[PDB]
């Protein structure tokens, strides 16, 4: 039983870790590291790294001939707690060294996640796993987004080969939050620093009091850059089997017919996703497929573009 993107022109992937492992291969045909590679998961101690979650889903990656998208190196969440405290000059030489590292031990990423959420969650919190570092890249700045442009240069320093992506939520469903996200996108290609644009598209951000077609209008602005798209951590919640079904007739086509779209990457499927609670998971907890799973095969078969 093969991938339901085996033959497409685009990959369909899913958030990987325990819960999702089971059958993962069978599904999806790329992946992304659900925690492993938040900076917090690897250097919850200072100076001291764990590889073992990210490395496991690297290996499971490189075992199956799927690309591999890094998750993610600068985030407001999941970030180390005891950088919050130094003074910007040694955070930003942990931020390096960080960079460096993941360089080093991962050659063969297929997308390099470098900042998530710009518009949302900045690493400027001293909560929990908020990291508080927002000043060692700059802070705003001149720009407004100094911080953006140092994070995209120092990956282009320590990843001279790597496709670099930026990524966040609540882009497509308007066209303010588009026109905020692609400031920051001339911002960077002023220096060429990224390579391809993501919008993750959970449920929260695709539900009907805004038409489709205002999604795909603003993918058609975001494509304009001439940057490739991706879709990042697709779910659609599933409080009935129906809506979920209906949801996804409606939402899924519209992402994976738009020609700038390269890859689609569901924020996973098995349940114990993070979207549990809405039942966004699209195969039941005792193993049985759901009708919009069903459905999501037959459409993509149809739809290798
Ligand atoms: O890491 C993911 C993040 O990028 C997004 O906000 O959705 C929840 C997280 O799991
Ligand atoms: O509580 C955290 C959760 O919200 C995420 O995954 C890692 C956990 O530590
Ligand atoms: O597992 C969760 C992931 O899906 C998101 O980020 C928060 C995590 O707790
Ligand atoms: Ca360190």
């Amino acid at each position: 039983a093969a991938p339901l993107a085996a033959t497409a022109s685009k990959f369909l992937g899913c958030a990987y870790g325990a819960q999702q492992a089971p059958g993962f291969a069978q599904y999806w045909n790329k992946l992304t590291p659900e925690n492993g590679g938040k900076w917090g998961s690897v250097e919850a101690v200072r100076d001291q790294m764990d590889w073992s979650t990210l490395d496991a889903a690297y290996r499971f990656a490189q075992a199956n001939q799927m690309p591999f998208q890094m998750h993610v190196m600068v985030w407001g969440n999941q970030q180390p707690e005891w950088i919050k405290t130094l003074r910007p000059a040694e955070q930003r030489r942990e931020i390096e060294q960080w960079f460096a590292a993941v360089a080093q031990r991962y050659p063969d990423i297929a997308l390099l996640e470098v900042v998530n959420e710009p518009l949302n969650d900045p690493p400027s919190k001293a909560d929990t796993g908020g990291g508080n570092y927002l000043q060692a890249l700059g802070g705003n700045g001149d720009s407004g987004w100094e911080w953006v442009l140092q994070s995209f240069r120092l990956a282009r320093r320590h990843f001279p080969h790597t496709k670099l992506m930026i990524n966040d939520y609540s882009i497509t469903s308007s066209a303010q939050a588009t026109q905020k996200y692609l400031q920051i996108v001339r911002l960077l290609q002023r220096e060429n620093l990224v390579d391809a644009i993501g919008v993750q598209e959970h449920a929260f951000e695709t539900t009907p009091e805004v038409a489709v077609s205002v999604h795909r209008d603003n993918l058609d602005a975001l494509a304009a850059t001439g940057l490739p798209i991706y879709i990042t951590e697709f779910d659609l919640d599933g409080p009935t089997d129906a809506q979920q079904l209906a949801d996804y007739k409606r939402v899924f086509p519209v992402f994976w017919e738009h020609p700038a779209v390269h890859g689609i990457t569901l924020w996973g499927f098995r349940p114990g996703l993070w979207r549990d609670k809405e039942a966004a998971y699209l195969i039941r907890a005792d193993g049985t497929e759901r009708p919009a799973l069903t459905w999501l095969r037959d459409y993509v078969a149809a739809h290798p573009g």
